[PDB]
Parts: C-alpha cells; sequence; structure tokens
C-alpha cells in the first residue's frame, strides 16, 4: 500500500509470535522495539536519538511479519518510546518514499 | 522522485537563504533543524526522541524550499545531531510512503 503523512504511519508487525504496533521511520538507520519476550543469544549495541544515546540488546536473523510481509534482521530490543520499522527492514519490505 | 531506502534519504533544502541538507523522516511528527540564525521571534517547545527530550525553539510560518517544492510551516531549532523534514512539512510536498 501507499501511505499518507496526516497521521504516523504505524503497521500491526508479528515478532515472536507476539502483536504489536510499529511506526515505519525512513530517519531509523535501524529497527528498535520495546522490551519484549525474544529467544536467543543477543549483543550489546546503543544508538543515537534526538534526546541522547540509548542501550540496546542486537538479535540478528529475526524474522518479522510487517504489514503481514515477510522480512527477516536484525532487530533491537530496548527503551524506545515506540516500536520503530527502520531502514534495514523497509528495504525488504520494499518499501520507497515518494513527493 | 522516488526515494529508495538503501541509503539515508537526505535532501537539498533552502532555508533563511542558506542552504543545508536534511533527512526525509517519517518518524518525525515535527521539522527540527540544527542551530542556525532564524529571522523572528519564537515560542517554546520541547520534543522527544529516542534518548529523552530536548528544548528548542519554536518558530512559525517559516518558508522552506525541499528539494525545489515550497512549503510554509513550523519549524524547530535546536540540539538535533541531523537536520529532519517530519511530518508537518512532509505532508505540503505531496510526500507518501509505499510499499
Ligand atoms: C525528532 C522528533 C521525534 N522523532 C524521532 O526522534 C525519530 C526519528 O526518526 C529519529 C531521527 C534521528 C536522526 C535523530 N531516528 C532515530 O532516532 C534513529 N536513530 C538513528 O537512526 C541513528 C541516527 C544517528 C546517526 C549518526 C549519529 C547520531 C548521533 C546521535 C543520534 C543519532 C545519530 N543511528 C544510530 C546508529 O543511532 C533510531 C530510531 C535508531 C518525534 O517525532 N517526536 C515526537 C513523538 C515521539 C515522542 C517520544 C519518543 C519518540 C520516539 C521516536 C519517535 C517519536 C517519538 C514528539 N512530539 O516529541
Amino acid at each position: 500500500p501507499q501511505v499518507t503523512l496526516w497521521q504516523r504511519p504505524l503497521v500491526t508487525i508479528k515478532i515472536g509470535g507476539q502483536l504489536k504496533e510499529a511506526l515505519l521511520d525512513t530517519g531509523a538507520d535501524d529497527t528498535v522495539l520495546e522490551e519484549m519476550s525474544l529467544p536467543g543469544a543477543w549483543k550489546p549495541k546503543m544508538i543515537g536519538g534526538i534526546g541522547g544515546f540509548i542501550k540496546v540488546r542486537q538479535y540478528d536473523q529475526i524474522l518479522i511479519e510487517i504489514c503481514g510481509h515477510k522480512a527477516i534482521g536484525t532487530v533491537l530490543v530496548g527503551p524506545t518510546p515506540v516500536n520503530i520499522i527502520g531502514r534495514n527492514l523497509l528495504t525488504q519490505i520494499g518499501c520507497t518514499l515518494n513527493f
């Protein structure tokens, strides 16, 4: 689909058997999700934002269904205020910016 | 144009006589630019990011040319690491997201 921007661009995602709502974010180089129940071996990382830098756990090869479309990649779990779908998975679902 | 997201979606903007480069950010409700001399008066505002908050100066009715398209709107100035075009200006240039 085509999404206009009068409202935040939120989509329903399925990850780890759980259902969440997440923001399509062209300004995020990576994907970061609120703290959640995920299996496996993860590793520290820190990513910067507007209000400062935050501490996160990187999980690789994580399957995500975004707007019921499949993608496999790296997901970061941490204290973000919102679930964010970043460019690393937007390219995989073939998403483009158009004006 | 059609912007794919393999690299950051950067664009040339003209604001207050000066040329800068800014990020098209569907994850930002508002447009926040780096400190710069902006002709005028302003009301205070604070926005939230990934690292927490920030204190910024809000200017209204500022003309901006984004990739050659003109838009008039509210612009925030302050502590951001990158100039960001947020959804208040992305809807005025006709920008949509497609997948
Ligand atoms: C800027 C306004 C704000 N939006 C936002 O902050 C969301 C916006 O897409 C931001 C822009 C970024 C460019 C500042 N995207 C990101 O922060 C992403 N960072 C990167 O991609 C960085 C960039 C980055 C690159 C290089 C150096 C950096 C140094 C410091 C910081 C970032 C840096 N790379 C990394 C690896 O760390 C995260 C998702 C990985 C917004 O709309 N705020 C609202 C709503 C709101 C409230 C509270 C928390 C929010 C969290 C996210 C989105 C919206 C949020 C408001 N009214 O205050």
